[PDB]
């Protein structure tokens, strides 16, 4: 509401760093969300929102 | 609500090095959600908002 | 409310170093939610809302 | 000298996982060696050879 | 001398994760070797051979 | 010597993942060898061969 020279990081993913050799993602849905893989969602008011990975069906 | 220089980090994933040489991921979903891999999710305010993996169903 | 040069950490996952060889994820769902791997989800506030794994169902 | 299909790991160093906050390293040396912080040395065959921090002097 | 399928590792280092928030290396020296911060040494065959950090002096 | 068919990692490093906010790294020498910060030397054969911070001196 009122900052006089402070420093924030409201949400804040930072570093992320990965190493692999082999990366094999096998993925057969029918009738729903799949996300798979490095991520990195950040997000800082989330006001009665979604997932990352929604199904909402019948 | 008020800040006189303060330093913060609200919300925050800092650092998620991660090292691996071989990855397979199978999935085979029907009707619902599936999320994996690496993840980072970070939020600040959550006012009643989903999951990072949601399944309404009926 | 008041900050008069504090430092915080409010709300924070600080380090998931982690060191594999092999992974092998099997996941087959039919009508559920499912998160593997690692996941690192960080909030401040969660006003009544959801999991990291939901399932409604009927 | 005669391997027929076995999975041999011979001189290895895996996994040095390591988390810190903070970290001040100060060294003041002269006339000798100094090896500070993390550090992973992995050989198969020393024949009589060096050391990881030699000092050989006069 | 011989291998008929094997797999082999010899002299690897697999798997250096860190995390930090800060890092301050302050070396001064005068007639010698330092060698801070990460390493990662990986040798195999070191046939009467040099250190890490020599230091012959006189 | 003799390979028929097998898959080696002769003197390999794999993997350095690092995280970090800050760094100040701070040498002032005069007369030898400074190596600091992330450092990944990977070699195989080594026939007599130098350090990676050599101090010949007088």
């Amino acid at each position: 509401v009122l900052y006089v020279g402070s420093k924030t990081k409201e949400g804040v993913v930072h570093g992320v760093a990965t190493v692999a050799e082999k990366t094999k993602e096998q993925v057969t849905n029918v009738g729903g969300a799949v996300v798979t893989g490095v991520t990195a969602v950040a997000q800082k008011t989330v006001e009665g929102a979604g997932s990352i990975a929604a199904a909402t069906g019948f």
